[PDB]
């Protein structure tokens, strides 16, 4: 029946080998497209066609979303998160006053050597210290100094890593979405878009500029099953036959 | 007779071998263009043009309608679509609480491993159950934890299938169109373009967006008729003389 | 002298074999550009031009209108229009209701099997009957039913056909347009620009929108006169020397 | 002096074999530029640049104008306007009566076959009748039935021919525009950037679209005088020392 | 520091050969910019990246004024301006009336022939008279012709000539800016950037329009020193520390 | 876990040879891309896809700033700010009145020639006074006529310097971001980007417009590890479980 | 094959070139690859005629004189 | 021809070479073609001097010294 599509796509992925299954429900653009090769051949005394040689079918996928989640990361990358690990991460304090004794001390726990940063902009890479307390030179600052310090901390938390000989492994991704009724302006039934056999495609981009929400995106290559030989099936099951 | 047209037109479409017939009234856009390919033959002491070479008299169409349609797909595909086939879609259902002995009871009928999702986005993979309890560790969630569980189920509804090697075939095509009256006002003529020997074209792209109405679009490339030698016929039957 | 042009141009084209004329008034572009081949010779000490090659002079057409007209689909194929030609072309009928015993009247005249479709886009195709009357199965549709039915009539009128071996003949083009004088604001002379010797183009596009008016635009190149070795002629005639 | 100039230039054109003078003092864009061949000589360990190669050193030129001249179309093709040459030009009448006995009588000065067209736009190509009265057919029109006529008629006026193989001759061309103080807000001097042998350039455009005044454009290519091997002349005359 | 920079820069050129100074306050852009060639060596198994090569650092410089200047023409031709040359230039006056006897005086001092224009756009080319009295045809005009003269005069000013065959010798380049205080507001330093051998690039356009004011632009191509191989040098230079 | 990411990334350099730190708190952009290369394998009757080859995993970022920093062109061009360093540049002086006895004095301490610059724009080049007094010539000035004096000077401060044959070294860049809860619009956690081993690009640049604040810009080509052969390691660490 | 006319561009007339007396010759290639349309191509020798002593003959036959 | 000066970029010198006893070599070729401007070519074979031995002489002259 001719129905009427105004929504987005509800995505769902799994993973081949072990049925890792990924979904998201706050997209912002779900697309898939395909593209064949064509060529004439021709002959006979007028340059006529005879034959069209069509070859090459192939479609890919994209999919947009509004939030982040490095799971997709994880699909991209064909890795995985390692729960509850140790990283060591730089940390900036700004504001340590010299004293009169010109002894500074820090608050927090550094692990490498401290970098001060005096109002001028110059800096002063001294060791760590065992009471966090650091003889600055007076060259450098004498009283009523504000200074920063950078030092480097641990951290606990996720971690992904982003090999250089590492690919993606096959998915299994599903489109769905709601069609209405043009007469009756009610949901009429709904679309689910299957591809079987995809493979993740390698090429991603992340920019973080200010004032701006961030929305990744990613992307994948449907390729044929390995059997029945389909490469997307397009369902209309529909809201009162079930 | 000079004329003016302000609209656009209502498509028909039939299949040569079977004769099934598929119309669109609610198009947006439908236009033929024609391409030829030219060449100069010189020569002689001012090296002037002696002759024009032409060759490759090639005609496409495209149509973009307003509606949503799968026989549309079905043209592009040149497939069959499967009327009443069972089949596994993707389902999720939010707000399970587990309760005091830790145990989630499903209201839905899965078919595979169902899979929970904690507030904290971390996935349990359990196998299905036969009464629908399932007994969530401790270390997964307490009392008064809202849950999610995404499973599969089955569904009934028309399928159609993408496959790797199925082309399309050969179809008719007709565009209809009415012609007004430049002195008058009034509808002089109805305006009919035929294409007796079309192959659709196996480019396409479906995008969904959230908040756009989509608009598929189809596109097509006109042969010559074998018996005539007819690539397109342009009449402009009138509203007086029939 | 030196005057102002602010107006398109009266088309009027001429066939050569037969003198078949063609006018338009209502005109809303009329242009014609010139190319040429140019190269330099160098040598010596310094590489200094030496001479300019010129060659492959070249002049372009192009005229867009305001109204649809035939006449220059004919010009552009180069084949004539049939007058008061039988066509068969397809028709609509909507809202045909299913009666107690299932019958089916068309109020129209057939000449081929009649396609039936119900409220949720099903087909059925019937053989044309007699008397106009159906036997629409109850698996279709049983008691007030609103159907439609889309079935090829025959209507008379003129026709065009596009062939994929006919191209086009020569041609005697003319623009004409007004000149203003700057001191006055009077019209102070006519100017035509005349070519000879010209070659419709098969390049054309025609692209039917909801909502636009459809503006046809065709395409020139001129070539040298066979005698007098013109290509184009331009006419300043003021209106006190007639 | 560091100056202001705001303003186009006044340009004097003037050909070489016989000093005809042409000028235009309501321009609208007066332009020149120059470009050169650049390139690296390199060598040794590091491969680093050890010398610059420069040559063919060109400039163009381009001028638009707000009028429109016949004599920049004379420029272009290196021609003559042949002042008062007849020609043969196209005219058209509307709502020519058929009276009683189907008689059409002319009010101009065939010089060719007239074309009748009637309401329905069919056409009827009659020759010259001597007392200017046609017999149209009963099949053609009827009585009080406006129709139309086209015909050629004969004119006087300036005449210019473009050829297939005659090109331009060398000019001699120069702007002029003026300089302003900025601090007294007052003409201080005059610019006069002068070419001493220039060529026209074959490419032309004339586009006439309705509501748009044409400015016609020409464009030129510079080259180096014959002895002196200058090629422009800037010169800033002040209006205090003349 | 972290500073803030937010204006042009004033820009000095000094020529090697003599010492030739010129500097520009009233600029309106002044960039440059760095470009470099790198490539990867590849190999082994895994196709990995094994080095990196990176070659021809290169440097360009651009700056565009406000005002006019010709030594800014002198520096891209490599030339010299010649003050108080004599030259001839072209000069028009308008409204020369035709007497009874058809003598025309002119007011000013011809030096070649001059060109007379009547209202309708014809020419009259007589050669020089003695006492300034010419015997305007009675074909060409009548009592009461306004006429136009168009004649060659004298002029003195400062003459630059471009050449086929001379180029740019080296300069040396230096733009100076100011840097403000994020956190007082008020000027910090001041940052010189300087450019110890550069060449000046031959491309250059002027383009003058009606009702818009020059803006001349130069590029420069930087080289490095022939002994302390330096491209450029930046120094931020304190207000304090001077 | 969904989070929102708004704001843009604080980022920390280290030079690996020796650890000199510099970090950017006030950044605009932050981001990084990633590619690959990808082909397939086809072969058989049909001429399917068989395999698909994916090599060179490559990574770029690119940072832009807000204020300016003369150690971002340090990393670029690997070189070191040798402070407090003995520079001589140019300086101007405006309104140099000639006296009676055509002598001028000036309050600055020339190092070269001091150029002088007329109300005319005509230049001379005196040697250094020594007392600071100038005898003017009287074709130059006459008096109460104020002049232009340029000469270089003496300033000392930072000096970065850019040569022909110097390249950037190896760095550790990482990028900071906060997420947010999409539930309880609050901080959720921290996002540390994090890459071991990249290389500064070359290809910078620098344009100054006015009225327009400068925001700089540097970009990076990311190298993987040259043990754990990882590339990047993006990290989500909490704030509760830290 | 047919030939056109410069002058008015319509087919002038017929060109058939004959050979009576030829032999193939044993030389051929086929060559199968993936998404290439196969152009099977053949070669003759031409030998003169028993009798007349003819090896080809070539004639225009215009579409006015049939 | 001339021979500039890679430090000044002016030209330094001129350079000839000369031959003072060659044969003229028969071979030549002359092709017209539409739109190809002829450039024509002539070849020939140098021979010793019948007195002092010499096949060619290269000169460099400076444009300072003459």
């Amino acid at each position: 029946m001719k129905t009427v599509i105004q929504d987005t796509a509800d995505v769902y992925f799994k993973r081949k080998s072990d049925g890792k299954l990924v979904f998201t429900a706050e997209a912002q653009t779900a697309s898939f497209s395909q593209a064949i090769s064509e060529e004439k051949l021709r002959g006979g005394i007028g340059n006529k066609p005879l034959y069209i040689l069509k070859s090459e079918k192939e479609i890919n996928l994209t999919v947009k979303n509004a939030f982040f989640d490095l799971e997709w990361l994880a699909m991209t990358q064909g890795e995985t998160i390692q729960e509850e690990t140790k990283v060591k991460v730089f940390d900036r304090e700004h504001g340590l006053i010299v004293d009169d004794t010109n002894k500074v001390t820090l608050k927090g726990k550094p692990v490498s050597d401290v970098t001060f940063y005096n109002k001028k902009g110059l800096t002063y890479k001294i060791a760590v210290s065992t009471d966090g307390t650091y003889t600055i030179p007076t060259a450098f600052a004498a009283a009523k100094d504000k200074l920063t310090a950078v030092y480097q901390i641990e951290k606990v938390g996720r971690r992904l890593a982003i090999k250089a000989s590492k690919f993606s492994e096959r998915y299994e991704v599903e489109y769905r979405t709601i069609a209405y009724n043009p007469d009756t302006e009610e949901v009429y039934s709904d679309i689910y878009i299957q591809f079987p056999n995809v493979s993740p495609s390698g090429e991603f981009e992340m920019s973080l500029e200010n004032g701006n929400a961030l929305a990744p995106e990613i992307k994948f290559e449907a390729l044929a099953d390995t059997d029945t030989d389909e490469m997307a099936v397009v369902i209309e099951a529909s809201r009162d036959e079930n």
